[PDB]
């Protein structure tokens, strides 16, 4: 019942971010940014480069940093087995669509989140939601401790699997803070009566996890990419209506003849195919709005913008962006990992080099090849790989 | 108690450094130097290409400095044991993201420390945290040895696995101030009361280190590399911003009409698509605002700054840079190395010449392969090569 003035007060701050993200959206994909009952079109605009090459962003990110067909002593086969169990149980609870929502999201908005239902009689799947911006609030301290989480849901009443619809389109809200020493309270509010029972829950075991794109120190949101390049794609919009609007106008007709014509246009039109007219050579001169015109150097300019953005947006990723790559392989693999892990219940090229290096004393003269000491011979070339290996005898 | 008029007495030290980093981040990355209610934006303005390339370069000093897969006689073995741990000791302390911010930060800041935080429930983790310049503080001798460090920190309350919150967002200092024979005084307040004990440890166990580029003698705070070609930054700049509104100025169209045109533009207008209009061909120009400009070598100038910042940036490091791979092969290697080794608690090509050299006796003839003695042989040609081989028999 105390629940909703907090949301207030998180959306206060959340509306300059919410507005910038719409403002992004608007130049590079509207349709992700529409709020229910807002319907603010699709259509992309004058420029198509921004909206297939966030999309090809998007999608290159999703397959490398997510690849679908491979997962990403004695114990080596119970480390298998637990690894193919964690791929099958993320495989069946279907998170590829709710990845590339998630760059998407990253890319025009720059803040998402990924949260995972408790597996419920309706959708027995549950599957990862990717709950837009405007849809949650995050409270964050100066340090860049996630302080407060709310999420909001609006769910049918024939919805949820216990007794809760005879108590009972209605939404709900979830809050969750942690009051230290990696202990969160989560509770669940239903306009406002609270309903359920609050939780104490680990900070591993939380239903749901938060993903930033870009984010400076003592901010509470993150910032999208397309921020950082909105004014090469307005340059790149403004030139291609240029461009395009001086190519319609060229292409319009307008005729004209000379007054005192000594001609009359009646005959010279209603006709066809020949026919006799006698009248004047300058009479008629087909005129057009835009003959002149001066698009010829516009092009340039314009082919040098999108050739940039594209250089931006990879039209390699470890030596173009790389901080990416390395990013998200901990903000964003390691929390997957842990829910895979927890749902159930560089080496060996130095053993190549090894078996290389050592063939040696094969075509060794045998007065030469005799004389040596196999033992300590092996193990001063493995300790000079400094390769960990108990193959050998001691 | 008595630390934060120290801390201000270094910031008015700083604050030269401070302003000029923040104008040099105006240039490329200006979201690098964004405290806390500020939200400088992250426009890359008129030119984008230096942002592009510092990004380039920090990134591939990045990954290449610490390569991600791999790591950066009867006992040598067990040396291999103590690396993995190491490194393991690195996996799950989260440091590459805060070495690309600690690089980002020299390349334009300059300067930062990398701290690491003691094992807490709260954050079990505890990745090393990248702070920037503005944060900490520096004093250092004539000579160049660190004399005080002092640190700021902002947490919440509920932030601290003691009884400091019995005791009683909250602001912390932490200073470090040695007095001889490598013994640091270490002390951490709160506003106005002191908290803890004041801990003597030796250098090795300080849990932060310090950054710099280059560091001039007698100067508390490194110089970043973007100020040697501010310069050439701020031309590119001027250059770019002069091409867009040449090119913004050609794209507009004006139209004419010369007086006494004997034609009317009402009904020139109000209609389309064929017509005769009983006009005058010299009439209608489509003039445009720029039309004549001289854009043409302006671009010639650009593309020739942008090669030579480029070049510079390099986007070789032996070749090219050198001094950056010298410098920190005893700034973060070292460094890290035993941070690494205390959380737990050039050769081979003389043998492959060595196996090349004493291949050639074995197609002599009989009276020739024999009469020559073997040890003495193997012994003459490793001292010629002068390597250590532990193989060959006295």
């Amino acid at each position: 019942s105390k629940i909703p003035e907090l949301w207030e007060k998180l959306s206060r701050k959340r509306n300059e971010f919410l507005d910038r993200a719409k403002h992004y959206a608007r130049l590079t994909l509207p349709y992700l940014l529409n709020e229910p009952g807002n319907n603010e079109s699709a259509q992309n605009g004058w420029q198509g480069t921004g909206a297939q090459a966030t999309n090809h962003l998007a999608n290159k990110l999703a397959q490398v940093l997510f690849p679908a067909q491979r997962s990403f002593t004695k114990l080596a086969t119970v480390f298998a087995k637990i690894e193919t169990q964690a791929m099958k149980a993320l495989d069946a609870r279907q998170f590829r669509p709710a990845v590339v929502e998630a760059f998407k999201h990253l890319l025009v908005a720059g803040n998402c989140m990924l949260y995972k239902p408790v597996k419920s009689a309706n959708d027995p799947a549950g599957p990862i939601s990717c709950i837009p911006m405007h849809h949650y609030a995050v409270q964050r301290d100066t340090n860049g401790q996630l302080m407060d989480i709310i999420l909001l849901q609006e769910k049918a009443l024939r919805t949820f699997e216990p007794a809760l619809r005879a108590v009972i389109n209605v939404k709900l809200y979830t809050h969750a803070c942690y009051e230290g020493d990696g202990f969160w309270k989560v509770q669940q509010s239903a306009d406002d009566l609270p309903v359920g029972k609050s939780s104490r829950v680990k900070a591993d075991k939380l239903p749901f996890m938060v993903l930033t794109w870009k984010r400076s120190y003592g901010e509470d949101w993150g910032r999208p990419l397309c921020e950082d390049y909105s004014g090469d794609l307005f340059v790149v919009q403004f030139l291609s209506e240029a461009v395009a609007r001086g190519a319609a106008l060229m292409a319009d007709i307008k005729y004209l003849i000379r007054p005192g014509a000594q001609t009359d246009v009646e005959h010279f039109v209603n006709s066809g195919t020949g026919e006799v007219i006698t009248g004047v050579e300058e009479d008629i001169h087909i005129v057009q709005l835009g003959k002149y015109a001066d698009l010829t150097p516009i092009d340039a300019v314009l082919e040098k913008y999108v050739r940039r953005i594209g250089v931006v947006f990879m039209m390699e990723v470890e030596q173009s962006l790389g901080g990416a790559y390395s990013l998200f392989s901990v903000t964003m693999q390691q929390p997957m990992a842990i829910w895979g892990l927890q749902e159930n219940a560089a080496e060996l090229d130095k053993l190549a080099q090894f078996s290389n290096y050592m063939n040696l004393p094969t075509t060794w003269p045998e007065w030469a090849q005799d004389a040596i000491k196999p033992t300590e011979y092996m193990d001063w070339v493995r300790g000079q790989i400094s390769a960990d290996f108990p193959f050998l005898m001691s």
